[PDB]
């Protein structure tokens, strides 16, 4: 038969059954089916989970119990022997701009997250996992290796705690565990505006009726707005520089202030809300405050789903874009726009396109003062390098004129993220995002490689010479059987970005796949999509298909030069233009003509 039962966790609500709007929970998108894509649901299962004990227990959990035969490997002894590399040199990517890394993480922060449980502070069993490296009930470490480096200078284990899942969060129920989605499946700006009532209030300015949001207090960019600094404590914005206490932006979004280059990307979304709604309220001064924050919105989201579609996953999917991604038809109401388990791992392939510097550049596109570039793991939830070392001008024009780092097997992820990274609970810039990644895949109960490769049509190779031709890479092939011993083994995060990139692409086949996948079923089973008829008029579409990330720099910053194409390579200045070269968004199609 079938059921729906389980998952009552309630942000159960009332359907507005047309409305003009999008809740900012995403309930109601479909009419059917109306918690399909909303935050705080269990994210999909393309595929069923595939724990150690059939329902809840990772691989990697019980010492003698084997995945098809064989142990599976300690998540950073494949950090260690696949993913790290010494030398930078040579690394960078020499037709993407920082850019295209950035705008990948502000996409998958708009489409997933999936929180740690948290069994609230004041916990003793925090102290009993870090303090201890004890594995019991979300206490999952992960164990450095005989001969890590690590061992002699940090301990047993670097803490990790297991995802939280839906019915319950600390006794489970029965039938497999399934980990929850906390923000909305739609591309629809939730990063900006929240995917929860609660933070989506904190969020407005409700003193002032023009429909506007809260902006910073302490600080001003030379007379332009920072987002607010956020209440909790303790912070780690503050932790990193005890000197400085500036603490972490607030967002509708927990990780904003995760690295510096993520902070600026938000506060470019946020000028742009308000001077949306200012010259909105020029156009119709006769519309209320919830009316501008609503129209604002809505041309935001259009916007984010516009430089997405169009300028974003065509470089990423390259060739294999419109096998996956073909032309749009129109809203189809029986679409799953859930965001799928995998697709989580799938779009961490953004990890390898970090590179180990950022810097910051003055009017002339040359370095902004002797410490112009930094290294990346300095940037772990720094906002007073905003604050204090002159803005977000100079981060942004390193954003368009420097490079993102190229994946390449033989160089995968930087060691300021393999083993220099920062987390907020803990003390030390000593972790490995790579190692987080793998035992996360276990964490969720995720099928292996060949699995996967099954899914998408593509061969499953069963030896090492299969394996070779797959990868192209005869020294790599052997490096994973040695510790996988049969590719059915390797986890989907390493296996997926193994696969060298697609013609005009950025990522191999089945990660264009299950990329590709995710993206069409968000357009097509959205019906606040900016295409779908009558959502916008063909008047305002025409105004919207005009947007460019160039556009939106120029209004938003102190920059007067910038590229045509801002996510590809643009060397200063053969490709830069004066922003008057630039299409200005018209918003004269939004006059109201009520009369
Ligand atoms: C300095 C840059 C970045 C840092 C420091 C960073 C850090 C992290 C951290 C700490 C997590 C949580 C890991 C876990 O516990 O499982 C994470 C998750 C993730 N990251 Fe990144 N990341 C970066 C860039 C990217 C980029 C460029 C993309 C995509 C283009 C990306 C996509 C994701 C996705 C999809 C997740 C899983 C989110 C979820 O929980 O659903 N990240 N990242
Ligand atoms: C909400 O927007 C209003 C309107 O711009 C801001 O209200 C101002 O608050 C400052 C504090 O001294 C002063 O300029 C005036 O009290 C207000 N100005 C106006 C034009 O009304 C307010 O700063 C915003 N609130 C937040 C949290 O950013
Ligand atoms: C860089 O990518 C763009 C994407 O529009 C492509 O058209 C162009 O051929 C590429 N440039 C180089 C230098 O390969
Ligand atoms: C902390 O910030 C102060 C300025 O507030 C700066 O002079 C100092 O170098 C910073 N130190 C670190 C470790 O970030
Ligand atoms: C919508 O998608 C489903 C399943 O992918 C398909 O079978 C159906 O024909 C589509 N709906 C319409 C109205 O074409
Ligand atoms: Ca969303």
């Amino acid at each position: 038969s079938w059921e729906v039962g389980c998952g009552a966790p309630v942000p159960l609500v009332k359907c507005d059954e047309n409305s003009p709007y999008r809740t900012i929970t995403g309930d109601c998108n479909n009419r059917r089916s109306p918690a399909l894509g909303a935050a705080n649901r269990a994210l999909a299962r393309w595929l069923p989970a595939e724990y150690e004990d059939g329902l809840a227990l990772p691989f990697g959990w019980t010492q003698r119990k084997t995945r098809n035969g064989f142990r599976v490997p300690l998540a950073r002894e494949v950090s260690n022997k696949i993913v790290g590399y010494l030398d930078e040199e040579g690394v960078l990517d020499q037709n993407r701009s920082l850019l295209f890394m950035q705008w990948g993480q502000i996409v998958d922060h708009d489409l997933d997250f999936a929180p740690e449980t948290e069994l609230g502070s004041n916990e003793h069993s925090k102290t009993q996992c870090e303090e201890y490296c004890i594995q019991g009930d979300n206490c999952f470490p992960i164990m450095f290796p005989k001969n890590d480096p690590k061992l002699k200078t940090q301990g047993k284990c670097m803490p990790f705690f297991r995802a939280g899942f839906v019915c319950p969060t600390p006794p489970y129920q029965s039938l497999a565990r399934e980990q929850i989605n906390a923000v909305t499946s739609f591309l629809d700006a939730s990063l900006v505006y929240g995917s929860e009532p609660s933070l989506a209030s904190r969020l407005r300015n409700l003193s002032s009726p023009l429909g506007l949001m809260a902006v910073n207090q302490e600080a001003w960019d030379h007379g332009l707005a920072y987002l607010p600094f956020n209440n909790k404590k303790p912070s780690p914005c503050e932790f990193i520089n005890t000197t400085a206490r500036v603490p972490c932006f607030l967002a509708g979004d927990f990780r904003a202030s995760e690295q510096i280059l993520l902070a600026t990307a938000h506060t470019l979304l946020l000028r742009e809300h308000n001077r949306l709604a200012r010259e909105l309220k020029k156009l119709n001064p006769h519309w209320n405050g919830e009316k501008l924050y609503q129209e604002a919105r809505k041309i935001l989201g259009a916007f984010i789903q516009i430089i997405t579609f169009r300028d974003y996953l065509p470089i990423v999917l390259g060739s294999e874009m419109q096998k996956w991604i073909p032309p749009y038809q129109g809203y189809n109401n029986s679409v799953d726009p859930r965001i799928s388990n995998v697709f989580t791992f799938a779009f961490r392939f953004g990890h390898m396109e970090v590179p180990s510097t950022v810097s910051r550049l003055d009017e002339n596109y040359q370095p902004w003062g002797p410490e112009a570039e930094l290294p990346l793991h300095t940037l772990f939830f720094n906002t007073w390098r905003i604050i204090k070392d002159g803005g977000i001008d100079p981060l942004v024009r390193g954003l368009l004129a420097k490079k993102s780092k190229l994946m390449n097997q033989d160089k995968m992820v930087t060691s300021e993220l393999r083993n220099k990274l920062f987390q907020p609970t803990h003390k030390i810039h000593g972790f490995d995002l790579a190692a987080i990644n793998l035992q996360r895949c276990r964490d969720h109960g995720m099928p292996g490689y060949n699995s996967w490769r099954g899914f998408c049509g593509l061969s499953q190779p069963k030896t090492l010479k299969g394996l070779q031709t797959v990868l192209k890479n005869k020294i790599l092939a052997k490096k994973l059987m040695d510790l996988y011993k049969t590719p059915d083994n390797i986890d989907i995060w390493i296996g997926g970005n193994a696969e060298p990139m697609v013609e005009r692409g950025r990522v191999g086949p089945l990660l264009a796949c299950l990329l590709g996948r995710q993206f069409q079923q968000i357009r097509d089973g959205d019906r606040f999509w900016w295409e779908n008829p009558g959502v916008f008029t063909e008047k305002q579409r025409d105004s919207l298909q005009k947007v460019s990330f160039s556009r939106l720099i120029c209004d938003n910053t102190h920059i007067t030069k910038v590229p045509l194409h801002a996510f590809q390579a643009n060397n200063y200045p053969h490709d830069f233009v004066d922003c008057s070269t630039v299409d200005k968004l018209d918003l004269s199609p939004w006059a109201s003509r009520e009369n």
